[PDB]
């Protein structure tokens, strides 16, 4: 009945799956089929989409150094996760985590969905700021259903062409 | 926007706070009106009530050890929290967190409850192990409505016996 396992050590944990918290993988859910949707988060990665998270973030970056590039205000902002810092995010503020680090490690911890809850991922242009394009998805297991969404937006210059300034954003990079 | 504020330093938040991680009040919330309750819980401290979570619990042991007393599979079972542990607790397993050691701190998230779905606290008879009293509590802060919850339970020999044998629960020790 102890569903999820004994406790363990987290940091060995940690360095045992060292090859998964790099490219291509990154990431790493540390239960199945939980509530609480346990993630630890490597790098090196770098991405241009935002996410819109329906509900609330935890974070805690507990190897290297990390960073959220935000939407608050309006306006453009970066939220810096030093090592050792946590950080807990409102539910809807736009994301796009930034992981410069090799050897880095991140603890991420969200919440399953409802159903009926729904995940947004949009771009935004770096010419005029205006949103590109968004996709609503509901978030059933994220290393699933995001690749193949990440992929046709950057495999079309039609989701990826601003509809204020015309410019085409660049998509991965 | 960022209504829970910046990223922060979480080893020097748990200096800047420890003599709140101790008695009498011995844990402490991270961050205000939040969905995911987050907690630094420190030491020492024991105590016999067992909690009945409708949803799930996760612990991170970052300084010191410390041991959940359990029932699973109808059997008293204890798991350690070694320093360095993490541990999800499924729901409704019922848990009692010993800390006997000073200046230890564990992480421990859990959400909040939407209405109707309630928390039981419940204590044991050490001579027959039959359930000798529940409380179920719409749970909104910890630290205002379980506080009295416990008092009366102590104070009250009723409360106290057990149906089975009749032996009447030390209570607080
Ligand atoms: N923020 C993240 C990250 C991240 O921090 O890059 C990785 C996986 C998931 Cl599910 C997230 O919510
Ligand atoms: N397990 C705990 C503890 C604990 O681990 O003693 C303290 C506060 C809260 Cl709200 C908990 O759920
Ligand atoms: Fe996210
Ligand atoms: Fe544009
Ligand atoms: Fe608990
Ligand atoms: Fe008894």
């Amino acid at each position: 009945m102890l569903t999820y396992g004994a406790p363990f050590n987290f940091p060995r944990w940690i360095d045992e799956h060292a090859h998964l918290l790099k490219p291509p993988v990154g990431n790493r859910q540390v239960w199945q089929d939980s509530d609480f949707i346990v993630t630890v988060v490597g790098g090196p990665n770098h991405r241009t989409d935002y996410h819109d998270d329906p509900l609330e973030e935890f974070f805690y970056q507990l190897r290297g150094n990390a960073y959220l590039n935000l939407w608050v205000d309006g306006r453009r902002e970066r939220a810096d996760l030093k090592e050792g810092d946590i950080f807990l995010l409102p539910p809807h503020v736009r994301h796009s985590p930034q992981r410069p680090e090799a050897g880095s490690a991140c603890l991420v911890i969200e919440r399953q969905r409802p159903a009926g809850m729904l995940d947004g991922f949009e771009w935004y242009c770096d010419a005029c700021g205006h949103l590109v394009h968004r996709v609503e998805v509901q978030l059933k297991s994220a290393v699933t259903d995001l690749p193949p969404l990440f992929e046709s937006f950057y495999a079309s210059e039609d989701k990826r062409r601003c509809p204020h300034c015309g410019q085409v954003h660049p998509g991965r990079a």
